Formats: structure tokens, C-alpha cells, sequence
């Protein structure tokens, strides 16, 4: 067995082992000895394989893949432009915090500098946004060291692994394992591979660690609390005002809309994970009077207050919120639910925020929502979506628009995926994305599907198309009329047109599916302005 | 306000050092330099391109620089900008274009707490780019004008000049940061001149070569032309220019026994060009401009940037080279024609006969740019452009596309109103599904007025038919992580684009060509991979 | 007031509620970043500030004073060199896990990359050593916003000490912390709180080992304390603080079969304990602290941080460490007595005996921290340090002096009446030859009371002696590249300093240390190296 294919059997082995359940491969040479084990592995069933042609889409594939029942995901590609196409998914996968493993195959170090085809600067490339960038040697024809290559090699993967999925440090995050790799780089005719450890288990083993520290925090100031991405969950908090970014997790059955929080007074706030969402959230944080406590599931900690008193993983509490305090706050909530409501009702045409009040109204748990990391996200929390019982997933790491189709359809796949694992038919729950048409468009090519690959069992996207001061804005000047239809039709996916009010329905009703709902874009600024007025 | 004035003075001394075309992507916040950037454009000085895709701006970018060798701008303006521009800046250090990445930091914020909307650097910064400089924050100071005017042009020439290669012949991309404090011009040198001129350099590196020993020319990315050289044999890539007349197939190369190879530019294609190369027994020449030499096996005996010459190439040695020459061409044209599926090869063969002198050819990575050389197109009177320096597959249509606008532009200016000169795309499938948003160009954007891509739609990566992969002992496990099917439908694809798009075979390729139609037009050839390594083998075989 | 100048204090302010003592300085073409505020908080007392010439002594120096009571420690650079002459004290308190805060203030008004550059040239390390990158940003003119901004410094001060100490992260290490600047101080927190408080983090990763197999401990740098492991053989490091009460000499380890291993911290002595470690048939657990655990050999079967034991060792396990502890122990000291020549091992015999509970000991790099654990010194009661993080041989002078202050200083604020604790430092000749200059030291300048520097002075590298390279086939060759005699008159060096310094002979040492003099005094002790393999020959042959 030539060396390539060796070390290509051993890496793939481990990250097995490791609980990596999905694969993105892209396609090239220098990466043939990783795309032939991984056939393997996927043949064997011991991974679900999932083949995409344009890099940048395949990080958020794998991203989703990651999101929708997070276990490290591993995407694998050729040596130079490929790797760098990763960029945008790894700054993502860094701050949202993503075990995402980019699996770089690489021309021998040797050559770099020589003119070599196709060979550039690879390791290092992604600098402090990965957690760790760590090279596998090239592999010697040293068959009497066979059995300490195997022995490193899977330490390795393992160092890999705890890195990605923050088993030590519990900061999740992207690495960068770079492999050089030299001819031969297909497997030798037949005519063993070197085996991990007894019962399958993990080379080096590392439990997960539990990271504590926790915070005094009185109870009986007028406190309200906000979660952003990433927050963790707080039983001892659960009675306290919460506003609630769409993708935090919640504690309790007390929400505060984020409308109301500007109207109220806190004396004050609990801020968990990364909340990054809303304006009047950013605006009160601002103020450099209201004490902040901050507590994260993880050591980072978000620079959004200037004002937090102290940092922990969760809180101590003493003390109880003033009963006149919770009165104020749920009235207030009450007052913008229904402020919304009214106005949008009140509202002819349909928008964007119409469109995200009826998917936010079809939802039923169970069911799992990819929102667009821009105005989608910030429309269903505008309704007043009701989480419990919903897994919320949404590119908020740095949420650009890139990759958002790849994303809902990995998290689907991954969540439909973790539900065959309980071992029922009962049928696979619902992923339902809303995307707009601008995202939509740009991530448009995160459709495509080769025949070969899997495709989600119960995936529909919803796109509100809306269609569409420096020099460069001009291009919003003008709706880009971009025939969605045609677009699903390029990528051979089934997609319909529909009304508003035929949305609920269709939506109780092909694999997966686009459901394009027109919206109206120049009614809005208005339509706010009449909600804030009413409140 | 001093940086609008700063920024003034920057765009003014961009534009004298040759700037035409600028690529700005909407964002977080505001562009650098973007109201003198919008000035100049209302005033026809310059011209801006506006994208959504940031991956797609930036090959945009090289395909205006490299389209008529002009140094072009990008400006990067959101969180994601630095990660989307990584390809197209690893590409214009590898293929040595001159690409200015303009940002605007803010030096009264906070860096490194956070997530960082205006930067979120990676780590090739370091590694690719020629120079990083940043301008000084702009003072109001109206008693130091005229050493502040001197001062930014000074720095934008050094810009301008790494970029270029003025003084170093080592072209590259640049970051060039003017930062920002948020929220009548100084004149520039009289005559339109730029503040710091770099006349003409030479870097000389002569070498002593006889010719009468059996001499090869292979000619790579990048050559340069060598008068002295144009009686060889020589095997000349796509975008290599071509010295003299005297052409030798790529096929035909194995079939002979150099006996010396001169090395021009850097060689990327053809597995018998890098068995000769490492070939301990035969002196290896490099020719090239710059700060490195070719030599993936170190077998070079020399490098140097011309030719000395003695002797000429014997008579025998050149007639031996013909025959072999000859077989080779015989072979490619009789086996294509013996072969009854339209594959890759046969729409490469098609695309040769159909240019003519001032087109302008763009080839994709993969099998279109070697099944050129193989169709034994003579490059002689057109330009073709590809991004060999990494060999991506990724970017390529708006490569196609910036080059057209270069191209065309180049034209209008020296004043004959002939139809504007064409450009002519050949792309595989999966290198034009990568970059498919490129066709999204807005209305209020410039669009080229005779681009046509040619798509040859395989299904597939049909390359990996050729190698050891696309041996039939893997056929059961290489259709999915080799062949990667898709089976897009292109024609719908356009649609959705509104762009102009037919679906023809390769007989009417030519004709359908030769008649003009939309300013972008997509022509899809369906083509079949299936026959490719039997196809390849029966052209050996007849050799 | 200049916006500066307030910024400066807030920020100076917070670093000394975040347990900032001590400050290195050096000269430079621009003045210090944070200069008049660490110049007013050390004329109040608030802080020490510490001025050297040396840059590289300086940033070692500055690692001396934050290991040798725990805290964070800034050093300001100021120069076009400092960078340069930092980064080998940068690399060890990465690897070392020494909280240094790396102060530096670009200019955002000036240009950059244009060449030329007199505060910070920067090079490669940066982005590889440090644990964060902080920028404040430009003070800007705004009272209505004071409490926001001082808001904003103080947020971002406390970051930077929470990344240096590993608050959070429990992998405390160097940070770069840039306040810019161009051409009634606020408050913090009551009762001197900081800003952002951190309370104490725990990482929890247990281990599941069965005692009853027969376990040897191994602790190397940075081991915690595991009261469920005291019971076990235990070879530890010089720097390892022990657990418990039953010592397992280095040599004989290889008279033993562990069947498992537990690993502490970080290994780096004993070619007997690297092979163990990277026996296959021997399972290995690593319990350390922080993001990554140490295995060269990739052999180990998990890590974590603690253990939960079941079981208990065999008594004929115990009792065969036992047996092989004494003999190792017995076989070191009557082949030292035997030995009629003075070497390095008996200097670290010597000063072995002559520590006492309270003592700080500092042991350079090579032969010196070897030779203490091969004289079996029991480090209970005893503050051990050494810069093993890379183990170079360069800035261990400035180290000890730093530890030896920083030391005295937390003594001194328990108020006590008590002569301040010793530091006893045991280096080797070339070693102080690396970093004489760190004793350098003006009489401004803050200078240790109770530091002893031992040289053990063999005119060269002992070390080598006992490697490949010293079999007596390569005599001929190997003094000159290897042994590098220098022929330094040590007592002049110090005398040319204004440091005092003896020349005695071993049976010396322990009367001279118990023996109080000169604030800072070095003692040198010749040693011989061409006998050295042969006694460590006769040491094994012993066993
Ligand atoms: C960004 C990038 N990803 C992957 C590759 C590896 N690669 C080289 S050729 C190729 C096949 C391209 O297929 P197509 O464009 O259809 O051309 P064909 O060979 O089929 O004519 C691939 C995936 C690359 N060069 N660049
Ligand atoms: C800066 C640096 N340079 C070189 C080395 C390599 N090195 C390791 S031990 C040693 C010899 C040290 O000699 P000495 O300090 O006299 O101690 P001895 O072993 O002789 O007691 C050297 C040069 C190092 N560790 N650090
Ligand atoms: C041209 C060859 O492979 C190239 C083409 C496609 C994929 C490649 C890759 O991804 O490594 C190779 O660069 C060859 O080995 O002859
Ligand atoms: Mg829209
Ligand atoms: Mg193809
Ligand atoms: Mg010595």
C-alpha cells in the first residue's frame, strides 16, 4: 500500500472515530488519496459523503452540516484557489463558533517557491481565524516506521479534532489540517491498513471538558436579560424578562419584545452569548451607566457593553425580580405585540414582514427554521416568533450572505440525519428556510445537487423577493429581476409561486422545494414608521 | 473636510498612473475613497463596475488588468471582503498582476476585541501582495497643503509602481489603505504626469547558448519574446507570445531527443514538458523576468533573462522536429474526425479555426486551455489570457468578462469606429457553473459589447477522464469524486440572467461565431467525457 | 486636558487594578507609550519601574518579574529594534505561559510600509506567539462622551490582562497592546475593583485510571497539584511542584516496567523518560492545564485535567521503586564522592544541600537543571524556576533578577520584619556569558537584596560531553564546535559591573550562601568537563 493511500486511510479513520458523520468533498487530483478513502468510508456506511464542485458554497454546506446536529463536519479539497474559496466559511465557522475542519490537500512543502502548478502559501493562510493550523508530514516509504507514522499521524487528527470541536479549551471553531501529498496518489492494485484503538474508540481520547465560573448576580434590581447567539441556558433565570435573539436558545415563558426594551427602564442586564440582532439591544448596551453581567458557554465574551461589571459561565443568584417590575415588563411586551400586529394588518401590500409573520405562524415544533442572516432574522423577531420547542439556525458569526442556501440545506440534512439515528418512522421533521430574493440569488448555485448526492428529505426554502449613500448602492437602484424560476429550474429543484395566504397551507403539504412568495419593498419605511408610532 | 481632499488627490494620481477601471463591492460601510472615486466617474476619467459577489469582483478585477495590461483597483468594504478577494489576490501574485486592494481603516475604533466589519483579516496578506501601504490619517492643516499633496502622490506612485513592477519587473497585487475618521484640488504635475515618473528599467541577465546542439524552446506563462530564439522548435503555450514561425506539437515532443531545452516563462502543462525538464541528462535554460526561476525538479543548469547565441540549429535536427510535428497534427486531426462523439477536444478544435487576428481568446483551466494546444491553434495576431498562475477553476467568468471590458476599452480609445475587436471564452461545465454569478451584471454597470463564451458542457470534470484516476480499474467509485455530474441546465441558467445563450453543435460552432449578437452570449456545446481516455489513447497510438 | 494624556492614565489606572507591579522600559527615538502616567503612578508608589539598555535583557528581565510572584507584567517598546530584541522573551513566555503585556503606540497620522520605520519593524512572530492583538483607539477630543470612553479603555484594558493571565482561558501567555498616539483622571470601579471582573474559571476534564496497575508519575512543567496521586512514584521535574511523598529517581526509571504512565504538565528532561513515554505497549494519560497536551511520540491514551482513580498500586509494585529509588539515589553520591574532580553536578549537589523552605531557586537551561535533578534535591517548601518553555541558554541573568525582585516585593507587602527571602540562581559558564549585560544595572534602578548567582564555570558547554557528539571517536573535532572554551575572566566581568563576585571551591558554597552579603553577588565555582562522560559512565555502571 503506497504511502498516499495510507495516511489517507489512517486520517480517515480517525476523524471516524472522532464522530465526524458527514463529508464535503470537492473535487481534484492532489486530493485524490483523501476522495478515494472517503468513497470508502461513505460505501461502508460509516460516513454520509456529500460532493459539491464550488468551494465557497461547500464550507456553508458543511457549516449546516455542522449547525444542524453538531458534530464536527470535515470539507475536503485540492491544493491552492480551492483552499482559499474556504475563507468565507472559516471567518463564519470562527465566530459563530462551528467545528468546521477544512482538509486541505497540498503539493509537497518542497515545492513551494518553485513554479510548481497549482501550489501556493496554504498553511497559515487562514492566520488567527482558525483555532489551530496543523500540518500532517509528508508521508515516507519507511515501512518499518509504519507503526509510528500510524501512531502521529492519528494524534494528529485527534489534536484536529479537539481543537475544532474545543474538547479542551470550549471554544468550538474551524481548523486549517493541511496535507502534502505525492504520486502515487491513486491506491495500488490488490494484493493492511495500520488500526486505531481496540473498540473503535479515539487515539488519544479526550472527554469534553466542562468549562464553570460562576457570578453573583442579585436578582431583586429590575433586570431584564438578553440572549444572542450562542447564549447558553439559565433554569434560575427563566422568570426574568428575556429578550431573546431567534437563534438563542430560551430558558423560560417571560419574553419581552425587543420594541419594548427602549420604552423601559433596567436597572440591570444579563447579556448571554453574542447578541448582535437588534438596534435598541446595541443602543441601551451603548449606555455606559446600565451595569451589564455577562455570561457565555464559552472564555470569549462580547465587547458590545462598555459597561459589563463581570464575566461567567452562569449565575448565582439571590434575591427576586419586584413583582411591579415583571407586571411592567410583560404589559410592555403585550403593548408591541399587539403594536405589530395592527399595523401590519393594517398594511395593503404584503411585505417582507408579512411573509415572516406567516412562516413564523406555520411553524409547529419539532420543526427546524434557517433564517437569512439579515432581513429575515430580524423580521421573525420583529412577529414575535415563539422559539420554544424550534431549532433556530442562522449564520450570525459574521452574517454575510454568502452560502445561506448551502447552510439550510446542510442543517437539514444533518437534522433529518440525527433523526433516523432515534429509529423511528415517524416521518423526518420539517426544515424551513426563509431567505430573500438578493440571498437567494447570490446562493443560488447552493441548489445544485449532483444526482449521485444526497438530497434533504423534507427541505423547503421560502424566498420573500422584494426583488432587491455611496456610489455603490447604485446597484439597488433598479429591481435585478432575476427569474427565480428559472434559477430553480438551472438546478433542477422544484419550486412554485404563491400568495401570502397560501403559504400556511402549502407549507403543511416534493423533497425539497423553493416556495417564492412576491413582496412589496417601497411600503416599509412606512410600515415601521407606523409600528413605532403606535407604541 | 482634509480626507475628502486627501481623497481627491489619491484618485487624481491613481488615474496618472494608468488606473481606467475600478471594481467596488456595496458594504458595511462606506468604500475608500468613494465620492472622488464617483467624481471621476461622472467626469468619464475613470470607470467603476459594481458587484454583489465579492469572489466575482475580485477576478472581474484581474480580467480588467490583465484584458490590456493596466493596473486596476478593488475596493473592500465589508467583513467578508478580505476572505471573498483571497483567489483573485493568490492569483495575481502567482500570474504577476498588477492588483490594487484599496481599504479604509479607522484608527479611532477599537481593533482585536471583536468581529471587525470594515477588516477581518486572514493570513495571506503576509504571503501574496508586493507592498501594504497606508496613507497617513488626513490632518487639517490648509498651512501644509502643498507638502501634504506631495506626500499622498509620492506614496500612490510607490502604490502604483509595486503593482506594476516599475522598478522591480515583479507585477503583483497591492493593499493600499487610506484610513478614514468617521464620518479645488492640489494639482498633480503639469501634462497630465505622474508626481514620481519610473522610467523604463532593464534587468539583464545574458547567457552564453550554443544552438548547434539539438535545442527545444517550451514556453510558458509569462515569456518573454526572443528574436534570437525564433528559428527553434518550440512548444509554446496558449498564452505564451510566440517569437517566430516555427511551431512544434506538444504531442510531438516525446517522440524526439532534445538535447539542450531553453525554458521561457513558467511551464504548467503537458506531463512530456516536465519529464524533459527533469531530465538530468539535458541542460536546462531558464529564461525569465523577475525575481525567481521555474524548477520543480531543480534540474536547471542556468537562468538568466536572454540568449547569447552561437551556431544555428542543424538542418536535420529541424526536419526531424517537422516530421515528428507533422505526425502529431495528422494524429490529433484524424482520430477527432474518426471519433463519432463531440467531445471537449473537438469544440477546442472548432474554436482554433473560427479566431482571427485581434481576438482576444480566454481559456478556463482543465481541459479547454491544454485542448488548444493540442487543436495546434497558432496564437499568432490575438491575445489569450488564463489564469495559469494557480490554474483555478474558480472566477473564470468574469475574467472572460473584465478582459472584454479592457479589451474593448483599449479599442474605443484609439479612435477607429471598426466594430469593437472580440473576445471568445472557452470554459468547461464545472468551471462555468463556479462562477455563474458573474453573468449578473446590473444595468447601471458596463457590460461588454462582443463577448462570447463558449461553454463545453461535458457534465462533468472530463480532465480526470485523462489521469490515473480515469483508469477503468476505479471506474465503479470515480464518477462521484472525480466525474462530479450535475447536470445543469445552462440554457435555463442564462435565462434567469437574461443573458443571450444557445445551445449548438460543434458544426455550426464556427458559423454562429462568425455572426454577430447579444454584448454577453453564452454558445453551450453538450459534449461527452465518456470516450475521452479512449479518444486520447487512439491519438497516441497514431502518433 | 490632551485626550492622550487622560486615555494614558485610565489605562495605567486599570493595569494596576488588574495586579500590575512592575514596568520594563528602555530608551527609544519616541518616548514610551504611556510614559508621563507610568512615570506619575512610580513616583506615588503605585507601580515599579524598571530601565535597561538591553532590549533582549529588558523583555527577560520582564519574564523574571512576572514568574517570580505570578503577576502580569508590562514592557513598553520604544524603538525601531524592539520588536527584533523582544522576541526571544516574547517565544518563552508563549511557550512558558508567562503573562507579558507588550506595550507599543503606532501613529495613525504617519505613513506606513513606505520603508523606514522607528517604532515598530515588525517581523513574522506576532501573529504566532501571542494570545491577542489589542488596539485602543486614537483618543479623540469629546468630553460629553468622557464616561463612555473611559467605559471603553477600562473594557478593553481588563481584555488584555484577561487574555495575558489566562482569566478565562487558563493558557496565560504574551499580549501586544497598542495605544496610538498622534503629536481629573476618570474613575474605575469603587474600592480599586477592575473594570470587568473575572472570577475564577475551572476546566474540568477527568480521567478514569485504575492505581492498581502499576502506575509511574511523570511532572514536568506546569503540573498541577493531584492530592489522589501522592501515593504514586514520581519522577518530577526541578520546576514540578510535587503532589505527594513518594520520589522516584530519574535514573531508575530505566530499572522499571511501568505498565502505564500519568503524565503532569509538560516533559522536557530525561532521555529515559522521553523512551517511556514512547513505549507503544505503555498507556499513557496526560493531565495538564490549558488548549494543547504535550506527546512527541503520539503514543498517549487520553488527556485531561485530573484523575478519577479506583483501586490502589501493588505492594510489590510500591516496594520495587522503592528499592531502585534508593539505589539510583545511592549510586549518584558515592560516585560523586569517588570522583576526584570537581564538575557541574557536584556544584548542583552543593547547592541542593545548601536550600532551605522559602528559598527561590532559579536554574538556567543545559546541564544545571539536569545536574539538580540527578542530585535528587527535594523542592517541597521551595519556589523553582527555569525557562523551559524553549530552553534557550540566553537572558537567565535578567531572569533571576527579576524573579529575585518580584519575589522580595510580594515578601515586602506582607509588612514582615524577616531578612527578604533568598534567590539562589545556578547557571552555567556560557550561560552567564549569554546575558552579562543583565547586570548592568543603574543606580535609579531597582536591585535585588538577597540574589546569589552560582556559576558553575567548565569553560564551556558541559552538555555535549554527554551526547553523540561526545564519544571519544570525535575528539579531535568536537571541542571547537561542541565544547566552545571562551577563557572568560568571570571575576573581572562582574567587577567591570560593580557587582561582587568569589571564585570558591564547592566545599565553600554551602557556608558561603548561608552567609548574608551584597544586595546582588555572584560565586563562581570551576568546574572541570573533560571528565564528565566518564563519571556519568561510572554512574550507570553503579546501577
Ligand atoms: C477552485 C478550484 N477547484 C478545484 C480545482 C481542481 N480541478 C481542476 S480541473 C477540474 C475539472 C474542471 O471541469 P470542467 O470545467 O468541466 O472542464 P473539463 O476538464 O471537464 O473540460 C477541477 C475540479 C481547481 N483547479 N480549482
Ligand atoms: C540561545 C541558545 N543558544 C544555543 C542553545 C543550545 N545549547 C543548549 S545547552 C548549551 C550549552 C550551555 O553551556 P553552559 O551554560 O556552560 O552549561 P553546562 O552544560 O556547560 O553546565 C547550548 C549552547 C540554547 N539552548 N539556547
Ligand atoms: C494536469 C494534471 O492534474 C491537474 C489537473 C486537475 C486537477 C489537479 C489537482 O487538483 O491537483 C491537477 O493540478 C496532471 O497530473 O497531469
Ligand atoms: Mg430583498
Ligand atoms: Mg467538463
Ligand atoms: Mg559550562
Amino acid at each position: 500500500m503506497n504511502p498516499s493511500t495510507t495516511q489517507a486511510r489512517v486520517v480517515v479513520d480517525e476523524l471516524i472515530r472522532g464522530g465526524v458523520r458527514d463529508v464535503v468533498l470537492c473535487p481534484g487530483s492532489r486530493n485524490a488519496p483523501l476522495a478515494f478513502a472517503l468513497q470508502d468510508a461513505d460505501r461502508s456506511g460509516r460516513i454520509r459523503l456529500h460532493v459539491r464542485i464550488d468551494e465557497r458554497t461547500a464550507g456553508y454546506l458543511a457549516i449546516g452540516l455542522a449547525i444542524g446536529a453538531g458534530a464536527p463536519v470535515c470539507v475536503a479539497m485540492t491544493s491552492g484557489t480551492a483552499v482559499a474559496n474556504l475563507g468565507p466559511a472559516v471567518v463564519e465557522a470562527n465566530y459563530a463558533r462551528v467545528p468546521l475542519i477544512v482538509l486541505s490537500a497540498n503539493r509537497p512543502y518542497e515545492l513551494l517557491g518553485t513554479g510548481a502548478n497549482q501550489t501556493m502559501e496554504q498553511l497559515g493562510y487562514f492566520g488567527t481565524q482558525v483555532r489551530a493550523s496543523i500540518s500532517l508530514g509528508l508521508a515516507e516509504d519507511a515501512p518499518e516506521r509504519t507503526s509510528a507514522l500510524n501512531a502521529t499521524w492519528r494524534s494528529a487528527t485527534c489534536r484536529v479534532l479537539a481543537a475544532a470541536t474545543g474538547a479542551r479549551t470550549a471554544n468550538a471553531g474551524p481548523v486549517h489540517f493541511d496535507i502534502p501529498l505525492r504520486e502515487p496518489l491513486v491506491p495500488d492494485p490488490e494484493p493492511v491498513t495500520p488500526p486505531g484503538r481496540p473498540a473503535g474508540k479515539p487515539w488519544t481520547y479526550t472527554p469534553p471538558v466542562t468549562f464553570d465560573q460562576p457570578l453573583d448576580i442579585d436578582l431583586s434590581v429590575d433586570t431584564v436579560v438578553i440572549s444572542g447567539h450562542g447564549a447558553g441556558v439559565h433554569p434560575n433565570l427563566a422568570a426574568l424578562p428575556t429578550v431573546a435573539e431567534p437563534t438563542a436558545p430560551r430558558s423560560g415563558d417571560n419574553p419581552l419584545h425587543p420594541l419594548a426594551l427602549p420604552l423601559l427602564r433596567p436597572q440591570q442586564v444579563i447579556m448571554l452569548g453574542r447578541p448582535t440582532l437588534h438596534r435598541p439591544v446595541s443602543v441601551l448596551l451603548a449606555d455606559a451607566e446600565v451595569p451589564v453581567f455577562a455570561l457565555t458557554t464559552g472564555p470569549r465574551w462580547p465587547d458590545v457593553s462598555g459597561n459589563s461589571q463581570a464575566t461567567g459561565t452562569r449565575a448565582v443568584t439571590t434575591g427576586a425580580p419586584r413583582p411591579a417590575w415583571l407586571d411592567r415588563c410583560a404589559a410592555m411586551n403585550r403593548h408591541a405585540i399587539a403594536a405589530v400586529r395592527e399595523q401590519l394588518a393594517a398594511h395593503p401590500l404584503t411585505t417582507g414582514l408579512h411573509v415572516a409573520a406567516a412562516v413564523s405562524h406555520a411553524l409547529r415544533p419539532g420543526d427546524q427554521l434557517v433564517l437569512g442572516a439579515s432581513n429575515p432574522v430580524r423580521d421573525v423577531a420583529l412577529a414575535g416568533l415563539d422559539t420554544r420547542g424550534i431549532r433556530v439556525r442562522s449564520n450570525r458569526g459574521v452574517a454575510g450572505i454568502d452560502g445561506t442556501v448551502s447552510t439550510a440545506i446542510g442543517a437539514a440534512l444533518a437534522y433529518e440525519g440525527a433523526h433516523e439515528r432515534t429509529g423511528s418512522p415517524d416521518s423526518p421533521p420539517r426544515t424551513i428556510a426563509l431567505i430573500g430574493d438578493l440571498t437567494f440569488v447570490h446562493d443560488s448555485s447552493g441548489l445544485l445537487i449532483g444526482p449521485t448526492e444526497p438530497i434533504p428529505r423534507s427541505l423547503t426554502i421560502v424566498v420573500s423577493n422584494d426583488n432587491g449613500s455611496d456610489v455603490s448602492s447604485r446597484i439597488f437602484g433598479t429591481p435585478h429581476d432575476v427569474d427565480v424560476g428559472a434559477l430553480c429550474r438551472a438546478y433542477h429543484v422544484e419550486s412554485r409561486q404563491i400568495e401570502v395566504d397560501e403559504l400556511g397551507p402549502t407549507l403543511d403539504q416534493a423533497g425539497m422545494r423553493v416556495l417564492e412568495v412576491k413582496a412589496d419593498r417601497s411600503s416599509l419605511r412606512q410600515l415601521h414608521a407606523a409600528i413605532k408610532a403606535a407604541l
